[PDB]
C-alpha cells in the first residue's frame, strides 16, 4: 500500500475516477469540468507557416542567431533582460503563446514548491524520506534524507536504457501514462516509486527521474494537496503568468512533477525572474532570500561525478533540482532532454528560455550547440 | 481499409504518432507542442467555494430559480438576450470561464460546420454519404443521402444499452478513447462506424451518435482538415470566443464529434447569438441565412417518433444536428445527456446556456424539470 493521497475531487473515493468510471456519478460533476485529465483532447482554436524573428540588439553581435537556433531544433526562444523581453524567436508553426513540454525542467518547478515548504518549517531536508513518506519504507529511498532527494545523491538500481521494456525509465513511463501499460506494470507512480531499490550509499550524484517524483510526493503528505495544485497554489499562481501551465497526470491524477509540465516560453521566464529577484514573485514571495542563494551557490563538487556535465564545466555540480554550471559566470539551468533550458544568467540579470525538439534525447553534440549559443547570447547582454 | 484521413501533423504517417511513439523524431516537434491530445493532462492555475448568483431581472420573476438550478445539477447558467448577458449562475466550484463537457450539444456544432461547406457547394445534402466516403460501402450508411444523416432518419442496429460491453454505445465509446479499450474493438472511430450494420429502411428518426462523427468524417473528406482544426476554422474562430473550445480526440487523432467538446457557457451562447443572427458571427458569416431557416423551420414531424420528445413536444421534430420543440415559441435546442442544453429562444431574441452534471445521463424526471427551467425563463423575457 503507498498510503493515503490527494482526493482527485472533495469527497472522491481513493483513485477515482479511472477512464472506466469518470461519467458516473458522483465523478461526473468534476469530469465533466476536467475531461482532458481523463481523456486525450486537442484544442479548438479561438483564432484564425512563417517564423516569428524579433532577435533585438543581440541580433547584431549574433548575426546567424537563427540558423544557430533552427540547427538545435528551436521551437521557442526568449531572453529576458531585467524586466524586458530583449530578443524572441518562435519556428513557423508554433505561436509565441503556444505551451511547450518542459521535460526536466519540471524538476526545477518542482523544487521550487518543495523550496516554500522548507522555509515554512513543514519540510526539513535533514529529515528522512520515511518522516514525510512511511510507506517508502524497505525501497531505496528508506534511510536517505530528504536533502539528497533534492540534490539527487543516492545510489538507485535505475536502469535508463529506453530501447528495454524492462527498464526502469520505461517502467516509470507506463507508470506515469506516457505509454502504453504492460502486464505486470505498477498500478501508479506511486508503487512503481515504491519498488526502486539500490545499494544504500549516498553522496555521490545521480540524476534520476524517480527523485523528483517523490519530492512531489513528498509535498503531498505535507500539505495535503494534489502536485497539480501544489504547483499553482505555492508557484504557478503567484507569477502573474500569461497562461495556465499543463501537467501530465497518471491514472490517479497525480502529476509527473519529474516531466510532464507544458508553459510557454515567456511565462516560464517568469520563474527565472523570481530566481533572480531573491524568491519574490509579482503576487508574493515564492521562495526565501536564502533558498534562491543556496540554488545559486551550487551543490558539492565532489558529488559530481556525471562527466557528460563536468567535461564543459569542470566545477559544476547539482543542488535542489537545479544544475550549476560553476563557470566564470556562475551560470545555473533548469535542463530538459532534447533541448529545453531555463537558463540564469545572474550577471546581466537576464533569463534566457530555449524549448526544443531535438531529434535525439541527449547527445554530446546537442548539448556542445546549445550550451554554446546560451553562453554567447549571455555574453552578448555584457555591458560594453 | 477506411482511406485517407487528415495527417495529425505536416507530413505524418498515417496513425502517427500513437501513445508510444510521440516522443520519437519527427512527431516530437508537434507532440511536445500539443501533448494534452496524446496524455492525459492538468492545468495548472494562473489565478490563485461560493456559488456565483447574479440572475438579475427574471430573479424577481422567478424567486426559486437558484433552488431549482441546484435540484437540476447546473454547474453553468447564462442568459443572453440579445447581445448582453442578463443572467448568470455558477456552482461552487465552477467558476465562469471554466469548461464544460457539451455531450451531444457537440453534434449542433458539427452540424454547423457541415452547413457551411453546403453553402459553399462542398456538400450536397442530396447525393449519398459514400460520394464523399467510399469506404462506407457495404455499411448502414451505403445507400442513405447526407441529409438522412444531418437528419438522423436512418436505421441503424445500435444497441444503446450501456451496462452491456458488447453494445454499439460501449464499442463506439471504446473507439472513441471515452473508456478502456477491450480486445477485438474496432481501432478507432472510422473502423467502429464501418461495422454498423441496418435492415436498409430511412426516413424515421433515430437518435444514433454514430451519426455525426460520419458527418465529421465527411467534412474530413471534403476539406482534408482535421475535425478538430475544422471545427475552429468554420466555426469557432469566427465567434471571438473568450476560451479556445476542447474536444476529446481518439487514438488517430479524430475529435469525437459526436459529443466530445468542451467550452464555457458564455463562449457556448456566442453559437446561439451566431444563429439569432441569421448565421453571422463577429468575425464573418459562418452559415448561411436559408440554413438556419431550415433549422428554425424544423424536421419532418411524421419521422419524429421519439416519445421522450413528443409527449412533451407533440409538434416537435429534428433536423440538421438539432430538436426543434414545435412548441408555441417554436424553440430549437441543442441537448446532451446529463443536462446540456444550447436553448434558442428567437421570440425574445435570447440564447439559454444549461450545463449541468445530473446523476443520470437521461430521465422523463430530469427532462421535465429541465425543460421547465428553459421555459419558464424563456417567457420571463417576453415584454409585459
Amino acid at each position: 500500500s503507498t498510503g493515503q493521497h490527494p482526493a482527485r475531487y472533495p469527497g472522491a473515493a481513493a483513485g477515482e475516477p479511472t477512464l472506466d468510471s469518470w461519467q458516473e456519478p458522483p465523478h461526473n460533476r468534476w469530469a465533466f469540468a476536467h475531461l482532458g485529465e481523463m481523456v486525450p483532447s486537442a484544442a479548438v482554436s479561438r483564432r484564425p507557416g512563417h517564423a516569428l524573428v524579433r532577435l533585438g540588439a543581440i541580433a547584431a553581435q549574433l548575426p546567424d542567431l537563427e540558423q544557430r537556433l533552427e540547427q538545435t531544433y528551436t521551437d521557442a526562444f526568449l531572453v529576458l533582460r531585467g524586466t524586458e523581453v530583449v530578443a524572441e524567436y518562435y519556428r513557423a508553426g508554433f505561436a509565441p503563446d503556444d505551451r511547450h513540454l518542459l521535460m526536466s525542467v519540471s524538476k526545477s518547478l518542482c523544487g521550487t514548491v518543495v523550496g516554500v515548504l522548507v522555509d515554512e518549517g513543514r519540510i526539513d531536508p535533514a529529515q528522512p524520506v520515511t518522516e514525510y513518506v512511511p510507506e517508502l519504507a524497505g525501497s531505496v529511498y528508506d534511510g536517505p534524507s530528504v536533502l539528497q532527494v533534492l540534490d539527487m545523491q543516492i545510489s538507485i538500481d535505475y536502469n535508463e536504457d529506453y530501447v528495454d521494456p524492462a527498464s526502469e525509465v520505461q517502467t516509470h513511463g507506463r507508470s506515469a501514462g506516457w505509454s502504453t501499460r504492460r502486464h505486470g506494470d505498477p498500478a501508479d507512480t506511486y508503487e512503481f516509486l515504491t519498488t526502486l531499490r539500490g545499494d544504500g550509499s549516498t553522496g555521490e550524484f545521480q540524476y534520476c527521474s524517480a527523485n523528483t517524483d517523490v519530492l512531489a510526493w513528498i509535498v503531498e503528505r505535507v500539505t495535503g494537496l494534489r502536485y497539480v495544485e501544489a504547483l499553482s497554489t505555492y508557484l504557478w499562481a503567484k507569477l502573474d503568468a500569461d497562461r495556465d501551465a499543463t501537467i501530465t497526470v497518471d491514472t490517479t491524477g497525480f502529476g509527473c512533477a519529474h516531466g510532464g509540465v507544458s508553459c510557454t516560453a515567456r511565462d516560464l521566464a517568469r520563474v527565472g525572474r523570481m530566481m533572480l529577484d531573491g524568491g519574490v514573485a509579482p503576487r508574493g514571495r515564492v521562495v526565501s532570500e536564502d533558498w534562491v542563494r543556496r540554488v545559486l551557490a551550487g551543490g558539492s563538487h565532489e558529488a559530481m561525478t556525471d562527466k557528460g556535465f563536468t567535461n564543459t564545466f569542470p566545477d559544476g555540480s547539482y543542488t535542489r533540482q537545479w544544475w550549476c554550471t560553476g563557470n566564470e559566470r556562475a551560470n545555473v539551468s533548469g535542463i530538459g532532454i532534447h533541448g529545453q533550458n531555463l537558463w540564469l544568467d545572474p550577471l546581466t540579470d537576464s533569463v534566457i528560455v530555449k524549448l526544443s525538439s531535438w531529434p535525439d534525447p541527449y547527445t554530446e553534440h546537442w548539448h556542445r550547440l546549445q550550451n554554446g549559443i546560451l553562453l554567447d547570447v549571455s555574453r552578448a547582454l555584457d555591458a560594453v
